[PDB]
């Protein structure tokens, strides 16, 4: 039960525990939010056809160079430097080092920083590279550190795991059912847009969610009846656990007041 | 209502009354769930153009043979064998089989095994083959034996028969009304995409459910006004009994907790 | 209310007003419902290209002949005869002829029976004919006499006129606003799909109701931003009075039970 | 606050502020509403190719001529004259000019009239003219002075700024997430319809709102999985703060009685 005796990490953590307490903490929070937003904007803009063409050493999406002529690389490195500085500052100033991984927002940053170390280690299947370049985008969720609403969203999704699982399960059941029905209904037609049941999965999903795309549509009377049933059942299926998820969100949203 | 008096039938009833009794029961349940999922995956994959096209012969979709060279047929036979074994095991314990079929879950399995007897009978008057090949898909509903959420869905649909019937009735009324209106609105146009009122039923259902496909759309001012009314009335009609169905689902969902 | 006191009209009123009173009344009600359904089916099937082509073919809308070889004409005449018989039978039991225009259910029947007989009478200044040809479809609402659910729908719409009018007003405001915005956003484009604001009304309606057709879509950045705002505002606008209308429907639906 | 004490401005204020006070006030209110509707109709009709071509008449929005012989320009000037007369009449009824920071009606009016003053100044370099022609559309919101329902809408939007901001934030997060996912999923295809992430923003918005256009759709298995997730998450995200906004609307709707 003895005190830590460091007298500096605890002081910094107490100072940065209430960002509204002092001006410098609010300035730092604003700088962090602006840097996150700048990183998001740069990430989105890097994929434009004007810049992407004029950028393994090619499948990784970036080429390391000392000169760093690409402005997008410079901005990415600057944002990575700021993120690393913030992570180290919070890691060296947390009084509860053993329970440092209790905050989810820290796990998000550690997950975002793992791929760089993994790449460095493995440098000395193929879907891993695609999924890792995909997982790069999730520095968006680092906005949950400053946004209270996104924290309420996270708590709602954590407390509504069973209901969301039921939603996914009901959608899956209905999708297979109606895809099978519409594939067999329009099976004896050469103009049919449903070559197979897995292909009809896409139509079943875009009809059950009532999105409606028109890329694949029924053409037979039986196919159209199955499509009508698919739309009705999709409404009836989505509407069941959404109220429970909404009640959870309302609870975690009004819990503050 | 005399008791069996055998002194062992009560023991079997007690043993089969508590599925959670032992670990081997959990293992058997897991094996059954995996077998159902494997059967669903195999059934969905059987229809891919890679296997079906590159193997009467088209009306049935499968050829029964003693050799059983097709891997999909092998998996189908294995799953059918497991289902038959489970059904026989659960049926060999019922003294009064006459009232045994009060549960819908056993009717689902007897329906899933109907295709075997139908094929046997027809091996030794056209809709029967297509309907049997389609009813082959309802082995999904045998997942309701293991899933509590799908049981709550079944209870909700049982207790919401009147409200679902009202939904269907209101949808039918609005569909005919607006299909007639949009057919007569765009009747004096040779470029119209509504050849007849039954052909406009498809547009009415995909607009009233607010799915929206674009394959058939109005082109005249009157047709567009009718389409606007169709969308508004479809929202207003779907939204009426969905809250009652949702209340029923919430009741049967919080009853278990 | 009070009984007629005539001692003979009351018997016929109880016979033709309460189907549950006696078996013959139930049979008559079933016959009436089936006749309405047959009339609806015949009306829908008459417009099919197989039959409509092979029927003053525009001013009257039907060919009168003594032989009446057309099955659709025979069915229409039989249904009209039955409707006229029912209307006369029920009108012979109404003492208050002056207050006959008070019940909306009888006004619906008289309006649905006006077209054919009034056209025949005037056969032996132009919009009236179109109005009559449109109103011929409205015998569907004669099912509200036998269906309690459609009566609850009618009561809900009658008691929710203000909120439904607010819904229409909000949709009109949003439609004009977003159609103007999307027309001016993509005004300086030759490939633009919005020639004018009234032409963009259709897109605004199908986006606000979140139906989504794709026949007319934005192509500019400003047009796409306006479309995003249109979809969001459409959800936010439809969702406001629908709960009130649903509360009214639930009240009038649980009032009977 | 305190009355002007002039004994004349009060009479005009009561005439032009309380339509229910007297018959002439109701007549004036009806005339104003009809004038706003006529102006809206004329503004919408001005953009039709029938009139706009047969009148730059598009960049400035008006035809400058000494004769001013066009009757439609006369109608527009008459509507502007009536609006100016109403504005002057109500401006002559404000006693305390120093208390400008207390009434929100004066702030709204001054903010709305500043662009009119800029237009007057510039009457006697490209985006300004387009934005002024677009801001001309906001006479639609002048109907809020007479409509109570649109006042309730305004109060609901003013009291639900936090929930609407959360809705926009969640939509933005999901849009960027799923646009990135669908761009990277369908990146290794020559026929891909997602050249870049900002281009996939439109698809993410029209899928998450469940509108569904079909102009740009996924074609790969990964793209289709991402689209399914996009639709589900869009429903789950839109449905969260809409109940709070609806509760606010219901509160401000029933607060009147």
């Amino acid at each position: 039960r003895p005190l830590p005796e460091n007298e500096f990490q605890r002081q910094v953590w107490l100072l940065f525990e209430y960002p509204e307490s002092s001006g410098p903490a609010r300035i730092i929070a604003i700088v962090s939010v602006m840097v996150i937003l700048i990183s998001i904007v740069s990430f989105c803009l890097e994929t434009l056809p004007i810049f992407r063409d004029e950028n393994s050493q090619s499948t990784i999406g970036y080429q390391q160079s000392t000169s760093f002529t690409d402005p997008f690389f410079i901005v990415e490195t600057l944002c990575i430097i700021w993120f690393s500085f913030e992570f180290l500052v919070r890691f060296f100033a947390c009084p509860s080092k053993a329970g440092f991984f209790t905050n989810i927002m820290n796990i998000i940053d550690i997950v975002a920083i793992i791929p760089y170390f993994i790449t460095l280690g493995t440098e000395l299947s193929l879907a891993i590279l695609r999924v890792i370049r995909l997982v790069r985008v999730f520095r968006i969720f680092k906005l949950s550190r400053h946004s209270k609403g996104l924290q309420i969203l996270g708590q709602t999704l954590k407390a509504s795991m069973r209901e969301l699982g039921l939603l996914i399960f009901f959608l899956f059941i209905g999708v297979i059912l109606f895809s099978s029905a519409v594939y067999f209904a329009e099976a004896d037609e050469r103009d049919s847009q449903f070559p197979s049941i897995p292909d009809a999965f896409w139509w079943a999903v875009v009809s059950m969610t009532t999105v409606g795309y028109g890329d694949m549509v029924p053409t037979t009377i039986g196919g159209k009846i199955v499509g009508s049933l698919c739309a009705i059942a999709g409404v009836l299926t989505i509407a069941l656990p959404v109220p429970v998820i909404v009640s959870n969100f309302n609870y975690f949203y009004h819990r503050e007041t």
